[PDB]
């Protein structure tokens, strides 16, 4: 099964495990998974987020071929479960210094789910990209400015958290997944750039 393939020790991730469009495991509804994590659940995890890791390694990107990411769900592994990997750099300043904090948010959650969230809305100006859709696809995801979230981590702990900015879009975004929605069945139909007033716009 693909889950055997994913977690063997030696495996890595790469873009010849990412399902693409078309694939119905993208949109069905992932199943919740219960605690105490098999092992073959947490090892997906650490892979995922070794995927996101490599990704954005320009080194590692290179070697394994892979498209830049700051998400992952495993329904795009073709595994039809509720767990998604993000992991957001902060970025240098204009000196060349590292920032504080590597990350911004870096967790592997299991069950996540938005418990409440903003009125407004918010959409990233440059629109957004998904591995696993090979087309150019314009215009602004209308997602939520803010969001509440729960989610559990590999050892069973529950987590409530406060999103907003870049890390509330994409946390939204990988959630979507694992219910089976997709970034673009947030575009507007009929005019992509359209903006209700009050749409937070975020560069
Ligand atoms: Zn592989
Ligand atoms: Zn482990
Ligand atoms: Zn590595
Ligand atoms: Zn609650
Ligand atoms: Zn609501
Ligand atoms: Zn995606
Ligand atoms: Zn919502
Ligand atoms: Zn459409």
């Amino acid at each position: 099964a693909a889950i055997d393939k994913l977690v063997k020790a030696s495996h890595l991730i790469d873009m010849n495990d990412i399902i693409r469009e078309g694939n119905p495991t993208l949109r069905k509804v992932a199943e919740e998974v219960t605690f105490p994590l098999s092992e073959k659940e947490e090892i997906l995890g650490e892979k995922m987020m070794q995927f996101l890791k490599h990704s954005q390694d320009p080194i590692m990107a290179e070697k394994l071929g892979l498209r830049g990411g700051v998400g992952l769900a495993a329904p795009q592994l073709d595994i039809s479960k509720r767990i998604i990997a993000v992991l957001v750099p902060n970025v240098e300043d204009a000196q060349g210094n590292p920032p504080k904090e590597a990350y911004s948010l870096q967790e592997v959650m299991y069950n996540p789910k938005v418990v409440s969230h903003s009125v407004q809305d918010a959409a990233l100006s440059d629109g957004e990209g998904c591995l696993s859709v090979d087309r150019e696809v314009p215009g602004y995801v209308v997602r939520h400015a803010r969001v509440t979230i729960e989610y559990f981590d590999k050892t069973g702990e529950k987590h409530r958290l406060k999103l907003k900015g870049y890390n509330s879009i994409v946390v939204q975004h990988e959630i979507d997944h694992i219910d089976g929605i997709m970034f673009y069945d947030r575009i507007n139909e009929k005019n992509p750039f359209a903006v209700k007033e009050g749409l937070l716009i975020l560069e």
